Formats: structure tokens, sequence, C-alpha cells
């Protein structure tokens, strides 16, 4: 592991997001910032909000520059409105550099901030194409690379605890690592396998095959990427296109049929509980997603366990049962490989080589009988046809 200063710099959990400490302005104002590979705007609360105990105070920064322009950013979940400007930004547990970056000062928001998440802003790590108002607003990572010698690559190790973290525990617990400019080998086991970034907007990838316990879901692979497939740390769940979700749920139900779960569970809205330590992991299937490889006609697969797709939640009675929510849900905007999937792997966003790497995470949750996996190669033909074209 060669990036010790950045190892263990994240906090949070899948249900509320993973965040990194950043500083903005002069003198530096410390803020916790949501790591979001599914958007491209750097934005921080800049006005009082019931869920914020701190916010960016522009009038206290000698390096603040007003762009005299408003900005509106709508996400699937919620939205915010703000005022554009630039200021000096640093990451305390990151690369020892300070850069001048665009910052949207959030003045109004709806369903954006999360009560108790401990974060006050968002770091959109995707490409300028999807930046608001338009692609001329340079994203933070682009500025970082242009202004310093930091390699055009970052990697994420999101660490799910495998159990509920109460308010105090989640504040004192290490939630993972964001390695800026490199790959830290202590964070994964086995080999890194790379899939091409199909196009530089979201971190778009192509899924070529899906298995539930080794059984082919057997759908036209274009359905898996309808209308796109993305890697998104800013979404909790694995979200699947309607038809794929329906097929996957039918197959996961069939594999786990020795126990019947209520419809509310499969809808991802209701928790299920087991007596302490008795969660029947073995009745739930593993899920394998095959991704386009970098070699012609070659693919590889990433395999996740129910310890990834069943999200630990506190029992509404706070008892001693082990409880979970089903973290796979339906999408109308393509596949979203969210945080619960990322928790099984060390994910390398190799922007310089236009590829995303996956390796088994050194912090993934598993049992004595099964482990997450990244395996290859597999002969796979006509993978280009798996991509969707509007
Ligand atoms: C992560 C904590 C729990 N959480 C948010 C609160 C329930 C989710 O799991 C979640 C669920 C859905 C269905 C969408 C998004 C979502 O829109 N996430 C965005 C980031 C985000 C927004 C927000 F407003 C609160 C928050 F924390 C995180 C991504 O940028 C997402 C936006 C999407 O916008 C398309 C218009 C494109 C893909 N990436 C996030």
């Amino acid at each position: 592991g060669s990036f010790v200063e950045m190892v263990d710099n994240l906090r949070g959990k899948s249900g509320q997001g993973y965040y990194v400490e950043m500083t903005v302005g002069s003198p530096p104002q410390t803020l916790n910032i949501l790591v979001d590979t599914g958007s491209s705007n750097f934005a921080v609360g800049a006005a009082p909000h019931p869920f914020l105990h701190r916010y960016y105070q522009r009038q206290l920064s000698s390096t603040y520059r007003d762009l005299r322009k408003g900005v509106y950013v709508p996400y699937t979940q919620g939205k915010w409105e703000g005022e554009l400007g630039t200021d000096l930004v640093s990451i305390p547990h990151g690369p020892n550099v300070t850069v001048r970056a665009n910052i949207a000062a959030i003045t109004e928001s709806d369903k954006f901030f999360i009560n108790g998440s401990n974060w006050e802003g968002i770091l959109g790590l995707a490409y300028a194409e999807i930046a608001r108002p338009d692609d001329s607003l340079e994203p933070f990572f682009d500025s970082l690379v242009k202004q310093t010698h930091v390699p055009n690559l970052f990697s994420l190790q999101l660490c799910g605890a495998g159990f509920p973290l109460n308010q105090s525990e989640v504040l004192a617990s290490v939630g993972g690592s964001m390695i800026i400019g490199g790959i830290d080998h202590s964070l994964y086991t086995g080999s890194l396998w790379y899939t091409p970034i199909r196009r530089e907007w979201y971190y778009e990838v192509i899924i070529v095959r899906v298995e539930i316990n080794g059984q082919d879901l057997k759908m036209d692979c274009k359905e898996y990427n309808y209308d796109k497939s993305i890697v998104d740390s800013g979404t909790t769940n694995l979200r699947l296109p309607k038809k794929v979700f329906e097929a996957a749920v039918k197959s996961i139900k069939a594999a786990s049929s020795t126990e019947k779960f209520p419809d509310g569970f499969w809808l991802g809205e209701q928790l299920v509980c087991w007596q302490a330590g008795t969660t029947p992991w073995n009745i739930f299937p593993v899920i394998s997603l095959y991704l386009m490889g970098e070699v012609t006609n070659q693919s590889f697969r990433i395999t996740i366990l129910p310890q990834q797709y069943l999200r630990p939640v506190e029992d509404v009675a706070t008892s001693q049962d082990d409880c979970y929510k089903f973290a796979i849900s339906q999408s109308s905007t393509g596949t979203v490989m969210g945080a619960v999937i990322m928790e099984g792997f060390y994910v390398v966003f190799d922007r310089a080589r236009k590829r995303i790497g996956f390796a088994v995470s050194a912090c993934h949750v598993h049992d004595e009988f099964r482990t997450a996996a990244v395996e290859g190669p597999f002969v796979t033909l006509d993978m280009e046809d798996c991509g969707y074209n509007i």
C-alpha cells in the first residue's frame, strides 16, 4: 500500500452516502463532502438548513470569486439551487495540493440533504458532459488534474460494516478510502480486471451477461444496459432496468424459495429480521455481472454476495435481531451500480486509460463459505451489441 495518507479517509455508510473531508476558502473552512461518481458538480451548503450544522460562508473567504451566475441541479433523488463561484479547495487526507475550483454555493434545496449523514456538500466526480449548467463548468477532478501533477485516476474502497452503525458509531468508524491519483494495493486481493468506459459522461460501462447462482438470467444483453449502465457511489442500491429487475427478482425468489418474504421486502421498502447471528445467508444466491473486457471478445465477471445486496438496518424495535433491507430496486434510467455493489470491490476509475477496474475488496463482508469474486477471462462474442443506442 503506497498511499497511506489517503487510506481510511472516508466515513459514512451505503444508506446515507460516503464522504471525505475537504476545505474551502481562505482561511480554510472544513466541510464533509459526499463522494458521488454519478454527477459532475462540486456543491456545498452555503446557507442555513435544518440538517446542516455547518455551511460555506463566502463572505469569510478572501479567495472567494463570484461568477455572478445561478445554477440548478436536479438529481433522481432531489435537487438544489445555488450560486456559482470559485475558491481554493484542499483535501486534508488527500494529495498535498490546493486547487482553484468551481463551487456551487447551495442556497435552496429539496430532498437533497440527509438528516444525520454528517455531510454538507457533494463532490461530483463524473465528466463535464453532465455538469450543470453545461459542459463549460469544469468539474473538480478536471481542475485538480490540470493544475497539479496528480495522475488522472482515482480509486474507491467503500466499506460496509455488515451490521448497523448507530449515530455515534458511524461518526467514529472508518468507511473506506478514496485514493486520489493512484491505486493502493493493500485495499484489494487478487487481480484487477478492467472494463472500458464506454463514453465519458457518467462512468458508463457495458454488462454482457447476468447470472443468479450461476444460472444465466438469459436476457438479450441490450436489456441489461437499457438505456445505460453506470457506476454510481451516490446511489445506495443496485438499480436495474424494469424488465431486468423483474427477471432478477423472480430468479432470486426461486433461489431463496425455502423462505417466503413479503412483497414489501422485495420492493426494497420493508425490513426482514432474524434472531441474532442466524441470518440464512446460504439460502440467498450470489449475483454475477459480466463486464466487457479490454481485449476483443473477452469479458470478466464480478460476483456479489447477499452480504452486499442485503443492507443492514436497525430493527424498528432496536432489539437484538439482525435486520436488512433488499438493496436491489427498479430503474427507468438504466442500470445503476450503487454503493452496495461497490462495497464488494475496490473500484479504479482510470480516467487516463478510459477504463474502470474491479478487484475483490479487502473490506467486503462475507462468510466462511463464500466470498465476492472478480474472475476472468471468458470468451464473449458481439459485446458491442450489448450497448444501447437511442
Ligand atoms: C445515497 C444515499 C441514499 N440515496 C439518496 C437519498 C435516498 C439514494 O440511495 C439514492 C436513491 C435514488 C433513487 C437516487 C439517488 C440520486 O439521485 N443520487 C445522486 C446523488 C445524490 C442526490 C441527492 F439528492 C441526495 C444524495 F444523497 C445523493 C446521483 O448523482 C445520481 C443522480 C442521477 O440523476 C439523474 C437525473 C444520475 C445518476 N447519479 C440517490
